[PDB]
């Protein structure tokens, strides 16, 4: 039971170890506030998250166990992982603040831009490479954009969520809920990022749901009869049949001058049918990625039991259950 000081900053009280030292504020919002330290355990430089109001509703108090839980369990180079989890209550009666501690990142991906055909194959591989291993456990990011990726000076990538529109990186399946999905929604995102890398623009630029989808079929064209038949929304099949029929447009006529094998690549991402989109695992083994990929060193995880997702408890429970998985934390080793 370590050494606390307390300290003011943004207006807001932050107790934290001794351990810890110089603190400086790097953002705040509606979810937690964010200081960079000092980490005199390891010389180390982390970033110390501190939640917001955590168990004053329902919705808050699973929130905050299922981030623990899923940032307790994840252990892979290119997927943010824990350092530490402290709260300066005593007693589970006194327990109401919860702070999350991992390494300190610097820039992200929207922040660093074009770039070389050699960078785009090293930074679209560390992202495809931590997907294989969070889609193993049945976990799904849903809000892959480029704001969520950082990448440091050695050009090494780490899939996160800070928590650039969503809307323009997601899935048409997810965005209309017009076809059943699964993992490879992140694929389609992925296939949106990599574009952006290899012409330095937003490929689908839209201002709402219905001119995102304008855009998108206008490069991909509208469905065929295979797709049409698995629509299960009534509505959704209408509106499709009722537009003006796209045509499906030739990849290499719009990434003009691109590497083949990326052209290649973003076309077995950018599909509508999502029984037909390539996985994070099929993708590492395609030739684009010929000078990295090695089967020996792309690791899946262990399983990962979220049962608790289906649970409908009372803030006590879900608070009490949180506790635990503090007081049960184990640091990873040096
Ligand atoms: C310099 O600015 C920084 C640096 C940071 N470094 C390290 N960590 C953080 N933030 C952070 C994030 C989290 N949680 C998650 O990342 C999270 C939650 C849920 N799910 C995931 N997954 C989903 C699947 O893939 C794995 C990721 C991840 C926990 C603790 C911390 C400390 C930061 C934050 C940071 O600045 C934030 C504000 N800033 C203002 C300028 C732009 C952004």
């Amino acid at each position: 039971r370590p050494t606390f000081y307390r300290q003011e900053l943004n207006k807001t009280i932050w107790e934290v170890p001794e351990r810890y030292q110089n603190l400086s504020p790097v953002g705040s919002g509606a979810y937690g506030s964010v200081c960079a330290a000092f980490d005199t355990k390891t010389g180390l430089r982390v970033a110390v998250k501190k939640l917001s109001r955590p168990f004053q509703s329902i919705i808050h108090a699973k929130r905050t166990y299922r981030e623990l839980r899923l940032l307790k369990h994840m252990k892979h180079e290119n997927v943010i992982g824990l350092l530490d989890v402290f709260t300066p209550a005593r007693s589970l009666e006194e327990f109401n603040d919860v702070y999350l501690v991992t390494h300190l990142m610097g820039a992200d991906l929207n922040n660093i831009v074009k770039l070389t055909d050699d960078h785009v194959q090293f930074l679209i591989y560390q992202i495809l490479r931590g997907l294989k291993y969070i889609h193993s456990a049945d976990i799904i990011h849903r809000d892959l954009k480029p704001s969520n990726l950082a990448v440091n000076e050695d050009c090494e990538l780490k899939i996160l969520d800070f928590g650039v529109a969503t809307r323009w990186y997601r899935a048409p399946e997810i965005m209309l809920n017009w076809m059943h999905y699964n993992q490879t929604v992140d694929i389609w995102s992925v296939g949106c990022i990599m574009a952006e890398l290899l012409t330095g623009r937003t490929l689908f630029p839209g201002t709402d749901h219905i001119d995102q989808l304008k855009l998108i079929l206008r490069l991909v064209g509208t469905p065929g009869a295979e797709l049409l038949k698995k629509i299960s929304s009534e509505s959704a099949r209408n509106y499709i049949q009722s537009l003006t029929q796209m045509p499906k447009m030739n990849f290499a006529n719009v990434f003009i001058g691109a590497n083949p094998l990326a052209v290649d690549l973003l076309e077995k991402m950018l599909v509508l049918d999502s029984d037909k989109r390539i996985t994070a695992a099929q993708a590492l083994a395609h030739a684009y990625f010929a000078q990295y990929h090695d089967p020996d060193d792309e690791p899946v995880a262990d399983p990962y039991d979220q049962s608790f997702e289906s649970r409908d408890l009372l803030i006590d429970e879900w608070k009490s259950l949180t506790y635990d998985e503090v007081i049960s934390f184990v640091p990873p080793p040096l």
